[PDB]
């Protein structure tokens, strides 16, 4: 053992009911908003490929002159109502909201920075009109927030000097000022999911890390903290330095997920992935052109592959200056909404199943033993293969949708043809098994 004082917190997952709910959620949607929506990825006649959100850094664009965007931040199609009914008829059961990018803008009337919601032409609070009417849907509601300011001339990407160490401390003290107001201004949040904490300044404080979870957990019952805010007394990032989780959940598989197969380990903590819908653009870009945009269903396998790993899934959307969302994104949420109406009973309130991975598509477990068959890739000799774990039997198998039954084959010991339907769904579908233990 290594003595930490600023290690891991949880041993094992958290049970209580707020981490409970965290889970069970398991779909969640993202929301990127701030002020790189108004360029859209383009500035002074230059579309640049990078990332929108990062156009500040691409373009090499001066604190002062990138935050004057605020007199253009006017968002007259904005509705909280509507983006709620939107992540509502998705399926969502939660919603992760920017509030604050590294770029420093507030999407919240702060009192500790003019880089606000407040001293622009909209001047509406938007993170609190959206907490209400996502609230007001039933729907839970995160706070993404970035460590990493470009407004704050405090901010140090390292620490060299005396007066960097006075300023850094004079930054941490205004970071834990916007931490507090968001947990007292906004008390239903639900999570803060720190990003920008990568630099060797937030490294070499892993004391403040620790300090900052601490200090939103006595202000917010049951509150999550992401795993990317926190650093140890040796400035190991996400697991400490005796390999445990810090955090009440990993969070890193940002654009990528763990192998079914080879990654089998993430089963013993809460995760929880966040994928965009292209490659690498998660704040609004004009131009989707420039690299692959994932379909309706590549999502989808991706969401129900999350759940079968025992993670959560959050899929990302970068609204328009105008507060409207793209085409795009209106019929992936209608889409997804419509699959999630039919064969969201495999997917909420899920988890690994122990079953040795097939491929046609992957199981999930529900709260009572339930077995699915999650079919993405149809085999064409009609036979989903079945392998059980020792002492596990197939009682029966059923057509999630309509409840027809379906032929089930033992072909060996511990191994079955599960016949597909006899009309093909059309659609990745859901084959619920009914399972029996010795």
């Amino acid at each position: 053992e290594i003595p930490l004082k600023y290690g891991a917190t949880n041993e094992g997952k958290r049970q209580d009911p707020a981490m409970q709910k965290f889970r069970d959620n398991r779909l969640g949607a993202f929301i990127h908003w701030g002020l790189y929506a108004i360029p859209g990825g383009e500035w002074n006649g230059k579309v640049y490929g990078g990332a929108a959100e990062w156009l500040k850094s691409w373009a090499k664009v001066p604190a002062d002159e990138w935050l004057k965007l605020m007199d253009q931040w006017n968002p007259t199609k904005f509705d909280a109502k509507k983006w709620a009914k939107m992540a509502k008829e998705m399926g969502t059961k939660y919603v992760k909201i920017t509030t604050k990018h590294h770029e420093g803008f507030c999407l919240w009337p702060s009192k500790y920075t003019k880089y606000t919601v407040a001293n622009t032409p909209y001047k509406r609070d938007i993170l609190g009109e959206l907490v209400k009417a996502y609230n007001d849907e039933g729907i839970d509601v995160h706070f993404y927030f970035s460590v990493m300011d470009w407004s704050n001339p405090d901010y140090r990407y390292d620490i060299k000097s005396k007066e960097d160490s006075i300023a850094f401390s004079r930054f941490l003290e205004f970071t834990d000022n916007q931490l507090k107001e968001l947990a007292t201004r906004y008390p239903t949040v639900k999570d803060f999911w720190f990003d920008g904490t990568w630099d060797a300044s937030v490294k070499k404080n892993g004391w403040w890390t620790a300090h900052a979870e601490k200090m939103l957990k006595e202000l917010v019952p049951g509150v999550a903290i992401n795993s990317r805010l926190r650093a140890d007394d040796k400035g190991k990032r996400h697991f400490d330095s005796n390999g445990r989780l810090m955090g009440d959940y990993e969070s890193g598989y940002e654009r990528r997920l763990p192998d079914p197969v080879k990654d089998l380990k993430v089963t013993q903590w809460d995760w929880e992935a966040c994928m965009t819908i292209p490659e690498n653009q998660w704040g609004y870009h004009k131009d989707w052109s420039l690299s692959y945009v994932k379909t309706p269903i590549e999502v989808i396998d991706r969401i129900v592959h999350a759940v079968s790993m025992g993670g959560n899934m959050v899929v990302n959307f970068g609204p328009q200056a105008d507060g409207d969302f793209r085409p795009e994104e209106k019929a992936m949420a209608t889409a997804i909404g419509k699959w999630m109406n039919r064969y969201g009973k495999a997917v909420y309130a899920c988890d690994y199943a122990g079953f040795e991975k097939q491929d046609w598509g992957y199981y999930t477990r529900g709260k009572n033993d339930e077995v699915y068959m999650v079919v993405f890739n149809q085999p064409y000799s009609e036979r989903l293969i079945v392998k059980t774990p020792k002492g596990i039997t197939v009682e029966k198998a059923t057509l999630l949708t309509t409840g027809e039954d379906i032929t089930v084959v033992e072909t060996t010991r511990n191994e079955y043809n599960v016949s597909v339907p006899k009309k093909n769904p059309g659609e990745p579908y859901v084959i619920q098994l009914k399972v029996r233990a010795a």
